[PDB]
């Protein structure tokens, strides 16, 4: 019973943070084998990141100009290159703590876990989701680059975000591990802002579903509503379309309920258009969207990792 | 920037969980040294639940009883005694993972993560307070028992908390890993209630100042209060009542804000008295009490473990 945001266990990750200089810049890098992965703009000095040419800046690197640390121990790169925004350093050791992992690009609306870290120190755990402007709402203090989000699939890493710059509503973009920028962001210190935050109203009936399975039921009510005309009450409160894949997606949810979808995006629509009334669902005065139906099931099911 | 309940990284604990089962019961327990630690009701039956006479129910046991599994490797039970609630069962393999540990009783309206655990393998990661009722509002489905509530200072793993049962609110009771209840708890299936639930005044103070050193400051106002002036304005919402001791721990945020403490509980009385009006803070329609000042200080800080 209950019902929290919980992060996968970091422990497989943990042992994969190192610490990357280059001159008076150090963040965090992630040792998978004989490669260290970080974001290239620690080539740039605090001048350099107003307008950087990459490519320019590189060619006055060598492999030599690279203290990447692990725990308290220098690894020795022997080779160097940029894919996208992100640099692969080779280094001549594996990591011996290498866990089974894949790289994925993540879809928005989708969860994962970041491992915080300062000078390749993890500080700390928490859950995420992917906005549909390709923003996250993290936390992520300076010297905090490189800090990556991963989901554990049986005993699979699948690291799907490198943290990479803040923007100026205080919210946070970055890259896959091919370095890729989810959404329009680049690497330089400009003027870039968000689209809209759109709601991720899938993952609101999912907590919606939560709740009820944990005996908060004050929202339900007598009415049903059709697809069409409950995508007509999003649009209005910027919340994403749903669909039939949507509904579907939700049927685990919806079976072991008894609750059709129709009916609990008929208590939605009710809530979008009266408010709660200072009433909460799993304490929260607003409607939680950072939940995926498949993080509700793993929640109220109750799977492990090995 | 941004500010979010992170656990502690989990790595240094996964390594310590492991599966305690006594015959149709598995739970989860604690591997240190050559030691594991679980709750002592993995001897009861379904029937024995109601009204167990634990001395006499362990007098049917021997050493052999105890399947106690480490991932996928049995481990033999040489030892076992009961310590209050928990039995510690002496296994012949020190536990090469062992951290760097201790056992602190924790006091309420400090916080901790919880890492849950099903057969003993790590589910998830997330951060609790002991609330001023000695109960914590977690995520606990059936198997969770024997999970870990623990602190990490520098390298030293500070275990608190040991998960033992729900109570009919669908908050969450436990031990110390000396075996004792926080509050007036016992482990048996009667009839227990959990006193009132007061609000954590400190904390929903530190969390203000979290606000503010993030950009959200529009609940800041004109006005000042005195320390007994405010407690009037706590008493009637159950807040805990201020102390000096509680002005001098926000002493580091004060001064980091520049904002006097009192006039900070001026904007808390505000909020109390005039609730939120549908605005925000730090993405919450309700006041936060689970954070304390040090968890705020550590977000806007950035310190690291090794």
């Amino acid at each position: 019973s209950g019902f929290r945001k919980m992060a996968f266990p970091s422990g497989k990750v943990e042992g994969c943070m190192v610490q990357v200089t280059c001159g008076t810049t150090t963040l965090n890098g992630l040792w998978l084998d004989d490669v260290v992965y970080c974001p290239r703009h620690v080539i740039c000095t605090s001048e350099d990141m107003l307008n950087p040419n990459y490519e320019d800046l590189l060619i006055r690197k060598s492999n030599h100009n690279f203290l990447v640390q692990a725990g308290n121990v220098q690894l020795r790169v022997i080779g160097h290159s940029m894919q996208n925004c992100v640099l692969k350093l080779k280094v001549d050791t594996a990591n011996p703590k290498t866990p089974k992992y894949k790289f994925v690009r993540i879809q928005p609306g989708q969860t994962f876990s970041v491992l915080a870290c300062y000078n390749g120190s993890p500080s700390g755990v928490y859950q995420c989701a992917m906005r549909p402007n390709f923003t996250i709402k993290g936390s992520f203090l300076n010297g905090s680059c490189g800090s990556v989000g991963f989901n554990i699939d049986y005993d699979c890493v699948s690291f799907c975000y490198m943290h990479h710059m803040e923007l100026p509503t205080g919210v946070h973009a970055g890259t896959d591990l091919e370095g890729n920028f989810y959404g329009p962001f680049v690497d330089r210190q400009t003027a870039q802002a968000a689209g809209t935050d759109t709601t991720i109203t899938v993952n609101v009936l999912a907590w919606l579903y939560a709740a009820v399975i944990n005996g908060d039921r004050w929202f339900l009510n007598r009415f049903t509503t059709t697809l069409n005309d409950f995508n007509l009450v999003a649009m209005k409160y910027n919340y994403e379309p749903l669909t039939q894949d949507h509904v579907d997606i939700l049927g685990p949810l919806s079976a072991q309920t008894g609750i059709a979808v129709l009916d609990m995006c008929a208590s939605l629509k009710e809530l979008l258009q009266n408010g709660m009334n200072g009433r909460t669902i799993l304490g929260s005065a607003l409607l939680e969207d950072e939940f995926t139906p498949f993080d509700v099931v793993r929640q109220c099911s109750g799977v492990t990792f090995q």
